[PDB]
């Protein structure tokens, strides 16, 4: 007795999945891979990159490219889209910004953060929304933060540059949504990826803390009691992808184990 | 080349599925027994629950079972659990209420909605929550209305009824969710059910429009430009209810075309 | 200076449940603006005395309605006293906590009756006539947790929720017609009643009440709790001719207690 | 009466974009509670009309600083006449309108500068003094498109939703010192602006100036524009001593436009 399970209608499909070499990134592109959807990746570090395209290559059916670049420039936003010229699902994502308190920033920390994490999605949507049209499909999804819907003090650039990010969107996902675009954000609570042990680490020593000491600490405050996964944070990408997620946009998906508090 | 798709991990899992012989609820039943998930689905109507249940087992490879009852009373509700007396999923759903005028309810209004749409969900999930948090597995969904977000003067009864709902379990999911229990709102908007269809072709009447001109004014309003299906609001019902969602709870997921024009 | 007149002077204003607490706070604060009050509690010598010293201080009247406000015959009795109000200050106590485990079906129609049917039934009975008259304020007071729910408020949760959902429709129907509707959550306040909480679950717990508080006030970014004249404050003006382009919000006094943007 | 006392006569607040519309309706309520000012706008005609008016109905003080204060050196310029106010009204015109296909990468940044680096920098320059005196009030006049963005305002959806998410983290950390962080969120404002920029797009359209005001008030639950009188009756109110415990609010001014719950 076989179950049919879900098939999210999108293979043959290609997407643009940015900041991906590694983390939730990497995640959304091996769900994708999975669904059948071919890839063009992104990430800085050229010999990571082209490992995980290795790794992606060997464990899907579908075909991966990589272009090594840094997307929140003008140059690396060109040879992405010269790579993916017309793609039909764009990831966007990239690395959040320092911590720290505002009165210490310059006037150039809020630029970068701003270029990072609100320009450049930005620009990848507007150089991509029309052929989406055209073709009457598309998928755009944005990693943004948990931090959007509780600002955290110390991360007042990402608080400011991602709820920037989330106004814009929702005024436009509203404009295509009847052509068959959808443009909607996933907002990770806490994830563990390679990036978030490394900080932990150097954070305990720090405080002089253990390892697990500090782990324990930051999970008490997840009402889930574990940390994310990246696997399902790209279940939740790619189930945004797919055929079935057609009347659900500009919509803020919280994948944070319960730790917000808000009702809304 | 075959994709692997994505198996949401829940076949042998047992869904109660309240008022579930039509539209949404039908909709979240079948989508669950594609997964191969065994149904008990509950309605009022017994030949049309009959029918229904025949259908599905035609349509899967699972098992169904139909319970006739009306699910707000005490009655019906000791039936359900009767009939499936520890689910793993939860999906909660009753008719709403009458559209009108507050100042025109009695009292008996507010209870008879109150005790439809919000304590009933509440008093099956009080009976049911423990046998998940036992077995370390719960999916709980609440079938409310996109009324949450933006009630509608007319549907006062609604508005109140589900928004206490909503309250209620916004507090809940946090409890529950490292015990591996989560529970989410599905908000729909217009969906193309029957009901809908019918209530259309009386307000046409009542106004004098053809239904054709009826259908395309409420469609005007919606950005996506059509309605919504059941089939796409059982997808979304389904990936609640996988082993993907454990880190999603407390959630509100508009399904309603981009009708609602909040940020959140 | 001009300081701000509110324009309110001659109004009458039904304040429930305000012998003590937020909704005294409110009575005061409406009296010191020349609003005429009727104001409802159960227990007849607090209200009675709390009725004398506003009166006193402010020589506007001040009715009294001694009513359980949460059953018919209550609200019979204070629309009887008030029928024609400008002003409606809804609140009465809250529900009990708890685990929903352990709530009956009765504990629940008790907690939606007295947080929710009973602001609704006063609207329901008063809203004509201040549309009638082309000005009407109506202000709810409910709960931070209406934002932010706690597991152990499971009732409040429901029932406050459910006020706010109904009167976010209610709101845009009547606004035009010159009538606000607006709710007050209050994060946490000193009033008598969270003192004397507070002090029992501190002899309770074996720590001083100082200790205790230290606890509360940690988690209030503001370090300290409300006062009743603040939440007054904010009643009144919401009361004001200054505020009747603002309805169905939800204005949260809390100290910056709840993390959220919106 | 005792009627409502602000509390705050003889504070100092800087008034930024406030020769007309919104930002004067601010500059005149905080003066006629006895606020000294000193009020920014371009151009300098109107700017010392709009002073010499407040001063001559308030008998407070009314420095003007004629200056772009989305730019540098603008800042630098209002700062030198008002290095430590006890409040900040934050403001500025809005970005233009239009399809985001056709917004350069110098127009985000010109709208972020003017609609969200802007306050963000003119409250570092002073929060720390407002920190220092136990004492503050920031006001920034954002919009009610924060709370439903519309596609032809991208420019202002991004930058000011960018501000409103900065403001909700910093409100947090120094309400416990006194300062308060709040959000004004106008709908439609009858300023002389809107009224121009309606007869022109309703000459244009080819219909009067009244059918086009009909139209724009259709959507308008209360059935009117909002008044710059009483956009600043509800600064002043957020900037009194009896708004302390409120921060970090998002307080939609709209007539009940939108249509959300929260
Ligand atoms: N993980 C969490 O708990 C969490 C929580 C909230 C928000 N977020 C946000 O979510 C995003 C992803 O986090 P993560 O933990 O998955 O990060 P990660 O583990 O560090 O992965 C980031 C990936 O993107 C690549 N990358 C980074 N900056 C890039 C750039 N400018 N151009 C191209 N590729 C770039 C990195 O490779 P290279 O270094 O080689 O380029 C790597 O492949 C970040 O913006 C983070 O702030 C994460
Ligand atoms: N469809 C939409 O556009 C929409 C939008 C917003 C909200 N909603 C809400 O979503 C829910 C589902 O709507 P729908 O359009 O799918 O409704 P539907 O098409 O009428 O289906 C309702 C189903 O539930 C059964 N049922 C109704 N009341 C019941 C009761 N007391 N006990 C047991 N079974 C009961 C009905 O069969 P019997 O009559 O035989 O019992 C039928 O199987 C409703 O609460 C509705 O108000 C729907
Ligand atoms: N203070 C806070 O921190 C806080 C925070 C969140 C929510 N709230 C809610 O705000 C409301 C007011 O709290 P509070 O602290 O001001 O309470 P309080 O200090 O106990 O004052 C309650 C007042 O209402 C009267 N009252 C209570 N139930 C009544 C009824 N059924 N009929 C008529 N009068 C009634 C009481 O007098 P009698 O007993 O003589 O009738 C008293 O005058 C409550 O619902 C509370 O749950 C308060
Ligand atoms: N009124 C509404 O319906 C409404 C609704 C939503 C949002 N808003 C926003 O609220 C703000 C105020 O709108 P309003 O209608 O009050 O505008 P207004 O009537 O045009 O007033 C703008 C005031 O700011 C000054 N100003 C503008 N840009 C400036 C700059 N760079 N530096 C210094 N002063 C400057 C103007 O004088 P100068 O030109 O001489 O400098 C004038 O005194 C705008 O950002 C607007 O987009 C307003
Ligand atoms: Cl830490
Ligand atoms: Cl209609
Ligand atoms: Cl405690
Ligand atoms: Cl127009």
């Amino acid at each position: 007795h076989h179950h049919h399970h879900m098939d999210l209608g999108i293979a043959g499909k290609t997407a643009l999945v940015c900041a991906a070499s590694k983390g939730l990134g990497r995640g959304c592109a091996e769900a994708l891979a999975a669904e059948g959807v071919n890839l063009v990746i992104v990430a800085r570090t050229r010999d990571t990159l082209e490992r995980t395209a290795d790794e992606i290559r060997a464990a899907s059916n579908v075909s991966v490219a990589t272009v090594a670049c840094d997307i929140t420039t003008p140059d690396g936003r060109a040879a992405a889209l010269a790579a993916c010229p017309q793609p039909d699902i764009l990831v966007n994502n990239a690395g959040g910004p320092p911590p720290g308190d505002f009165r210490d920033f310059s006037h150039d920390d809020w630029i970068r953060a701003l270029e990072s994490n609100m320009l450049t999605p930005i620009e990848l949507i507007r150089a991509t929304v029309d052929g989406m049209i055209a073709r009457g499909f598309g998928r755009i999804v944005n990693i943004t933060s948990s931090a959007v819907k509780a600002p955290i003090d110390v991360l007042a650039l990402s608080n400011g540059a991602r709820s920037g990010l989330t106004g814009f969107v929702a005024g436009l996902a509203r404009k295509v949504v009847g052509q068959g675009v959808t443009i909607n954000n996933l907002l990770p609570g806490l994830f563990d990826t390679d990036r978030i042990a490394t900080t932990l680490a150097a954070a305990a020593n720090a405080q002089g803390v253990t390892v697990d000491e500090l782990r324990a600490r930051r999970t008490r405050d997840i009402p889930a009691g574990r940390l994310g996964t990246r696997a399902e944070f790209g279940a939740a990408c790619a189930f945004l992808c797919s055929v079935h997620a057609g009347y659900i946009t500009g919509q803020n998906w919280l994948l944070d184990g319960g730790a917000y508090p808000g009702t809304f």
